[PDB]
């Protein structure tokens, strides 16, 4: 019942290891534990009651720490094979999928699945289009890989969706703004594409998987690349990002298409890491 934002840069006038956390019912963000290593660019998603940070910035990072929320500890897990900064992560069929980034240690196709009940990182199949600064969100099965950057050098506007059970990846419709630094997140069976780079960006659209196709929805007020999305009690909230680095936050109401301001975050925080717990 808490959004998450982990991480970031903040560049008003540091790569953060902090971490807030919001709670709606009372819209106050507060601190709690931050992780051992700072990482802007760091892809985060939520797996059996723990936050996964993976990857990012600090040298490019392999290293994963999870957070759990009933002790406030953060302890490292597993390393992935890849160090991945820009990498979009998400979670299907009880494993985190972390999916392209930049390997500066390499834009990457590459793509890892996480066990957490053997402790392992795996190769799955990789995409086709290199991406960093991807966006990374599930619905129906599938996992889809949102815009990003390919600088194998085209901000990107495809769209790619990863079968679990057929380990393939397939393109998608693509949308009609070329995106990176974009953040995805799905509600009422929707993937909604929120901000990036394309110009900075305070368009979104929404994709439905049933018609195969990209609408836009309301922009935000705020235009935001390196931005966190995450979904709670019926809304997406846009997290920092890059306009000023931004500690504001919008929510967005699908049932009213509206976006609006709500508390913002102590901390600007620029390529945030965002889910919710
Ligand atoms: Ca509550
Ligand atoms: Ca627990
Ligand atoms: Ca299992
Ligand atoms: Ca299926």
């Amino acid at each position: 019942g808490r959004i998450y934002a982990v991480g970031g840069y903040d560049g008003s006038p540091t790569h953060l290891n902090s971490v807030e956390a919001y709670d709606p019912e009372t819209d106050e963000w507060s601190f709690v534990a931050p992780m051992t290593t700072p990482r802007s660019g760091v892809g985060v998603a939520v797996l059996n009651g723990r936050i996964y940070a993976v990857g990012g910035y600090d040298t490019h990072l392999n290293s994963v720490e999870a957070y759990d929320p009933e002790t406030d500890e953060w302890s490292f897990v597993a390393p992935m094979t890849t160090p991945r900064s820009g990498v979009g992560v998400a979670v299907l069929n009880g494993r985190i999928y972390a999916v392209g980034g930049y390997d500066g240690s390499t834009h990457l196709n590459s793509v890892e699945a996480y066990d957490p009940e053997t402790d392992e990182w795996s190769f799955v199949a990789p995409m086709t289009t290199p991406r960093s600064g991807v966006g990374v969100a599930v619905l129906n099965g599938r996992i889809y890989a949102v815009g990003g950057y390919d600088g194998s050098h085209t901000h990107l506007n495809s769209v790619e969706a990863y079968d679990p059970e057929t380990d393939e990846w397939s393109f998608v419709a693509p949308m009609t703004t070329p995106r990176s630094g974009v953040g995805v997140a799905v509600l009422n069976g929707r993937i909604y594409a929120v901000g990036g780079y394309d110009t900075h960006l305070n368009s979104v659209e929404a994709y439905d998987p049933e018609t195969d196709e990209w609408s836009f929805v309301a922009p935000m007020t705020t235009p935001r690349s390196g931005v966190g999305v995450a979904v709670l009690n019926g809304r997406i909230y846009a997290v920092g990002g890059y306009d000023t680095h931004l500690n504001s936050v919008e929510a967005y109401d699908p049932e009213t298409d509206e976006w609006s301001f709500v508390a913002p975050m102590t901390t600007p925080r620029s390529g945030v890491g965002v889910a919710v717990l």
